[PDB]
């Protein structure tokens, strides 16, 4: 049926309209490249206002997500994935940092179940028991895992065949040619493909070196790349 | 309001994800947070003009034109009124967002966030109008709307009276967080550590600090290279490593 099956465990399934109703994610859902389902732990509660948080053992601020509701939603999602190999990922700052390399890897999966936490987190025993991998979108703290989940799905969905390198991007220009006495680089106005390719590559290399030299220390460069970057540096004020 | 945020995006209605749900929503209600959106497609020259156009020199995709973005930003700037607004473009070429960066961003009176789409925005717009470029991580998304929402969420957490606790979470003390436990005492033949059931407040503090240190050491030793260890922290971490088994 679909290339990527995603099940999201979240108490705010309504938030995932941002990727289901918009962009390539929406387009992939309609094309059937991407199957997106939501599983509200709040529905697998058996009480008052469908409470899914409790007070933490040992005290402290905040609340913790109870096991029982989470258990429900995850069991349902696992069933819903069928005979697909589903990786269960918890979105948390304690997880492995998401990078483009990590995204390419994640795009090879046939099914993902994403747990979005709220409050202080979920019970460590749930994680021990049910979670295959922990992923972080960066070294900052968000109020929940819904946005991280959606970030992950967006990045991964981009790489799916028929949806649409360690360098930063070149600058981009479009109409008009001149705007408030700021003209577009001449090289992009000459129809020459080879000059344009060389200039963009060099600008990419230059910006990478200027702002993210760490990306250059990981990736070894081609001979042409070394020359173009050298020329960039030596010809800059 | 304490924080005024204006978002420049061609999908303003996508921001219902933070305006209608979670602490961002309740911060808006409470009046800590003002959230506004500005669709550049409504600021074009005429209504037969798209916000995007073909990239000069070719290449895949389209680029966002400067005229629409310039209009929307003028409107947002005007709306922010007396406030010092910082104009942020969400880009992979930006500064890496970290919790330190978030604390700093939460001291601003007003933020105007430009969410690009397609290949990006015209470089001349950035050159002229953008104060700061921020990246939420080293990966490529289809647009800046989710990055913008990430930024607003993180910042809104630090607004006095928004909420867990903002001064006890991960990255605050340079460490990862400890594990958390709640009812029941035993689940799937796994018990809550006794320290959290019977222990005093000193035992629990020391236990949580040790777990923090241990998890950081296991998963994120790079964090420990930047923040030094004290004598007590080295002993607690040594003990963690030797009792890992
Ligand atoms: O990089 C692209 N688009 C960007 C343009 C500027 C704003 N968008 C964005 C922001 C981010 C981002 C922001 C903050 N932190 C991490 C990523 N990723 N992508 C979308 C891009 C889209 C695209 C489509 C086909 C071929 C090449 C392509 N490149
Ligand atoms: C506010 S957090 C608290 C997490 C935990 N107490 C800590 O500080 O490490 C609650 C939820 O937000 C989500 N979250 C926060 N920051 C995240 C990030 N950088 N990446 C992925 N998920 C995140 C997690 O799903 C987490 O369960």
């Amino acid at each position: 049926q679909s290339m990527l099956w995603v099940g999201v465990v979240s108490i705010f399934p309504e938030m995932f309209r941002a990727i289901s109703d918009y962009g390539i994610t929406s387009r992939a859902v309609k094309q059937g490249l991407l199957t997106l389902t939501c599983w509200n732990p709040r529905v697998y509660t058996e009480d008052r206002h469908q409470t899914v948080d409790d007070r933490p053992f040992g005290g402290g601020p905040g609340m913790v997500m109870k096991i029982k509701p989470l258990e429900g939603a995850l069991a349902d999602a696992r069933q819903a994935a069928g005979g697909r190999k589903a990786k269960v990922i918890y979105l948390s700052p304690q997880g492995r940092q998401l990078t483009q390399a990590g995204v390419r890897e994640l795009a090879e999966e046939e099914a993902l179940i994403l747990i979005a936490g709220r409050y202080e987190g979920i019970d460590e025993r749930f994680i021990e028991e049910h979670v295959d991998e922990e992923w972080s979108i960066g070294d900052y703290v968000l109020s929940g895992g819904e946005l991280p989940a959606m970030v992950l799905v967006d990045a991964v969905t981009r790489l799916l065949p028929g949806a649409l390198d360690g360098l930063l991007d070149c600058p981009h220009y479009t109409r008009p040619e001149v705007y408030a006495d700021k003209r577009v680089p001449e090289v992009l106005l000459s129809g020459n493909h080879e000059h344009i390719r060389r200039w963009r590559l060099q600008q990419a290399l230059g910006r990478t070196w200027e702002r993210r030299a760490d990306l250059l220390d990981s990736r070894s460069l081609s001979g042409e790349e070394q020359k173009l970057l050298a020329e960039y540096i030596r010809q800059r004020d």
